[PDB]
């Protein structure tokens, strides 16, 4: 009872905040000012609170369905997260994002520089998963610090279906990553550390592969223990076009900043290598993660067999939604890691990484719905 | 327990916190040395008391509820849809978010069309026309049960008294001073203002007016001894109630013997003054003894109080007691300021600053009230 009014506590205080903060930046903001350094900073946050309230969203889908989410996960049957501890946390975490906006846009609130607070919110994340005090959903915190280990460094590590899960995940909540590399590039060396104004008026690719290398040395793995090279090798291949895609878009970008004569032959390359890789992931989306297009679907074509949603009409937009934000994350992936797109730049990603994370919330529902009538990932 | 009841009184709670930083943050910073915001607090003074009440009301019933005492064949209650404490937090809520953004609206005047004193007259029409809403909606059974109650507790004489409507006329007491606000809106809606100006101000017959919930009480308390010829509690609890009276009107004749020089102030002083003291005393004694059943015989392990408690602790039990202690004489010298002009020089404030309090001395006087109406018949009903 205390947590459902701690969520309407939070969602509502979150809300108001909201309405303060379009009103502050309608008013407050001093025309010219460079709010971009900002809004670049804090969307990896409102994008992590967003994919908490969306995995909330889909942990109600989940056990609404009357899928074993807690058997997949390998999660203990009890003392887990349902969807109410997952919108508390979200809630209180886009509390803080507000209060941090709204103090970073009311400079006269103290003398204190602007600039510590976007830290003071993110280090207050990390001190809030790093909490050895065993106080707020201590079980849940150590999970994911031992998933994270687990993930971040997984040659050496047999893969379980979480595993595949969180890295399959970070792909899509890469821009979290991003946006934590400019940040620290903007406080090493664009900042001066003595004006109380923080707005200010090739190793991003391989950062940006970063996810894709470790779901690619997952499955690798996966094939090594396995030796069932169909199921694994070809996700290796899925994600060595992301990377060949971002090597192109990075060789693209460097030979026409130094106007090398066959940068048109380069992007050829890349354009073809991003319709093979936007092509590839969709066609693994639709024909093994979702399982649909099954043949032996009969009244259910375009979908398979066994459906346990409710409503068809679901599957169908969930395909539109996913043959369309899919290739608005390839194209966003590929901008984001360099300088492709001058005049747009962030603008197109601010609007496509909020939706990146909506079309894996959407794909959470039918990858673990195959995964739970038949053991697609051969998890057992 | 419902999820979503739960999550909208969440949700109204918070925006209701929000909303009061905003006006602390802004009646700070959005206000000029010029005004007068007296008469703005002197108006929504009253809606404000009136969802503290309601909120500490429905902490009221969560005490009740976890307690034993049921407020529900005691209440004159149907015990198949009972308003929770929950439900109580809703309202509560609701009422507030309107008096938020009424009184934001007046600060800050977001249309310039609209003059600045139609905000407290819109959101106490919603208030009341919320009480009054003709269709069956928003607890359409709990509300029109409170509009028959406060029918047969204005026309105490001629109905039975019950316990609901004793009880509803017991808080009007502590809401009496809502109804002086009311007073000076009907004044400042016909003697102030300018009806076209934007701004909060440039730089008597209420002391009849606090007296209809104690004239509810003297009449009650005697239309029952009229049916039951029980003298022993009822005259005087009549008597006590009338001291209410005594001590209105000599606060009304100190005051106007004091504007002007008439040689005979300090008699009328002295009189006043032992009335609040006896007034004084004779509430405290009679919630102690009487309503709260305090100080009773066989007290055994738990000293100046009943052989048989309720709540777990004794030590709420001699809070509660020296809290009326030391609220029941605010209570008092707060019914003398404002029912008449005894200190212009603070006035207003010491009214603002324990009304509240009374509210608060209310919701603690309600939580043994009716305990000792279940481990008792204390108010002689059943
Ligand atoms: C290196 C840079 C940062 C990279 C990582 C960024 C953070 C990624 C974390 C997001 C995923 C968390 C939820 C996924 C799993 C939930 C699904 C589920 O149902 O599982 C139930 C689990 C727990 O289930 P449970 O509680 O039933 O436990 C199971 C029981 N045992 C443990 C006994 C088996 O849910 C969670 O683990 C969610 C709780 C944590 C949610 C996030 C809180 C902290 C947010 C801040 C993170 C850090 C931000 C850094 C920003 C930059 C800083 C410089
Ligand atoms: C009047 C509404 C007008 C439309 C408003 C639209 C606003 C935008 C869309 C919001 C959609 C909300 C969907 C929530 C999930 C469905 C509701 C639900 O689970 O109810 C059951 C739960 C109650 O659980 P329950 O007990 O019903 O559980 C189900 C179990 N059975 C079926 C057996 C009863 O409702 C709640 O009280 C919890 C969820 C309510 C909504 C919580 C929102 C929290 C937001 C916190 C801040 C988020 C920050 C980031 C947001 C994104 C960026 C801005
Ligand atoms: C950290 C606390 C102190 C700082 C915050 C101050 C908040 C206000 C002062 C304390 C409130 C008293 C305790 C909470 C209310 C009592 C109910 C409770 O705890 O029961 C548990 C209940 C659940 O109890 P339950 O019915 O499940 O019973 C539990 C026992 N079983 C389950 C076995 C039957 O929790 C809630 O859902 C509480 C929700 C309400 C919380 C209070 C805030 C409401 C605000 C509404 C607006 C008020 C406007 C007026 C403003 C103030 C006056 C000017
Ligand atoms: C001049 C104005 C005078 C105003 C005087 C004060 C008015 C407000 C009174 C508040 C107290 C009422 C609740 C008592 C509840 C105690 C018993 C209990 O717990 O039972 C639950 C009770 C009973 O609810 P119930 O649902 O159990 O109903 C009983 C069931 N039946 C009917 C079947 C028997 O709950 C209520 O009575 C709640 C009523 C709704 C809340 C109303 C809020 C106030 C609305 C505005 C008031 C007017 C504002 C001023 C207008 C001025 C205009 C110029």
């Amino acid at each position: 009872a205390w947590t459902t009014f701690r969520v309407g506590l939070f969602c509502g205080i979150f809300i108001v905040l909201n309405i303060t903060l379009v009103l502050a930046a309608v008013f407050k903001l001093e025309t010219d000012r460079s709010i971009w350094p900002l809004i670049r900073i804090y969307r990896g946050g409102f994008l992590l609170i967003e994919f908490l309230f969306l995995l909330g969203i889909n942990t109600y889908g989940w056990r609404q369905a009357g899928v074993n989410h807690v058997l997949i996960f390998e999660l203990n049957p009890r003392s887990n997260l349902s969807h109410q501890h997952l919108f508390e946390i979200a809630g209180f975490l886009g509390i803080l994002w507000c209060l941090s906006l709204l103090a970073c846009f009311f400079a006269p609130i103290s003398v204190i520089p602007t600039y510590v607070y976007p830290l003071a919110l993110y280090g207050f994340m990390v001190f809030f998963l790093i909490n050895p005090t065993k106080t707020f959903y201590y079980k849940s915190r150590f999970w994911l610090l031992k998933l994270l280990f687990r993930v971040f460094t997984a040659p050496f590590h047999k893969v379980g279906f979480a595993d595949f899960w969180l890295a399959d995940q970070l792909n899509s909540l890469s821009v979290i990553l991003m946006d934590l590399e400019y940040m620290i590039c903007f406080y090493s060396l664009e900042l001066k550390w003595d004006e109380s104004k923080g707005l200010l008026p090739g190793v991003r690719a391989i950062v940006q592969c970063i996810p894709a290398w470790l779901r690619f040395i997952q499955c690798l793995r996966r094939y090594r223990d396995t030796k069932r090279a169909f199921p694994h090798l070809v996700n290796a291949g899925k994600y060595s076009t992301t990377f060949f895609m971002v090597t192109f878009a990075a060789l693209y970008s460097t030979h026409k900043e130094r106007g090398h004569s066959d940068t048109m032959v380069f992007f050829y390359l890349w354009i073809v290598f991003y319709i093979i890789s936007s092509c590839y992931t969709l066609i693994w989306d639709l024909k093994m993660d979702w399982g649909l297009f099954d043949k032996n679907a009969g009244e259910n074509t375009f979908l398979r067999e066994e459906i346990v949603y409710p409503q068809k009409a679901y599957y169908y937009c969930a395909i539109i939604e996913d043959v369309i934000l899919r290739f608005a994350w390839t194209i966003q992936i590929s901008i984001t890691s360099t300088t492709l797109l001058p005049h747009s730049g962030d603008i197109i990603a601010t609007v496509f990484a909020p939706l990146e994370v909506f079309r894996r919330f959407v794909w959470n529902f039918f990858r673990l719905e195959n995964e739970h009538l038949n053991n697609c990932g051969e998890f057992r």
